[PDB]
């Protein structure tokens, strides 16, 4: 009953982007805030954040600066989150229709 | 929309088709086409690519179903492991939504 590793990575990506949507942040603060928001259950480790942030920065989704290193969501990242939400909204409607077409038949 | 994102979405849709009930490839494509109102017309070869991986991982299997109009179709089905993975996905993704809600609430506090 463990969550698949690929799925966990997808979830961790979403959580981190939503933290940075809250505001610019540093790794220690992010990990601490996620721990608080998860009632202590989700304790992310630095190594996973550094891997993820390197990719998000490469894809232009986030940027960084010294101010420890602070991270922020770019305009590209905000737009990408908007398009993802819209695209997954349409998927939710497809699944709803599959269920309704089932019950109808 | 990124190619990876489309693949993740196609995976979830196909698993949800099979959760509704066992089906064969032409039937699956038709049900997705109808449920997307024509917006998603999957090609067979993409399903075979995805189904090869899902069968390798024990998430789906296949069997021959005798058709009452004559002949046979290859049916795909979600396995007991596949059903459990979908249950854990729903629970863990639901929890992610709650964490994000909490991050926002903890934000407004200050």
């Amino acid at each position: 009953a463990e969550i698949p590793k690929e799925m966990l990575r997808a979830q961790t990506n979403v959580i981190l982007l939503n933290v940075l949507k809250q505001g610019d942040n540093y790794v220690y603060g992010i990990i601490k805030q996620v721990k608080e928001a998860s009632n202590g259950e989700m304790e992310l480790n630095e190594a996973t954040l550094y891997t993820i942030f390197k990719r998000l920065e490469k894809d232009g989704i986030i940027s960084s600066y010294w101010g420890r290193k602070y991270y922020r969501l770019t305009e590209i990242g905000h737009e990408n989150m908007r398009l993802a939400f819209e695209s997954w909204s349409r998927v939710d409607k497809i699944i709803e229709n599959l269920e309704a077409n089932k019950k109808s038949e």
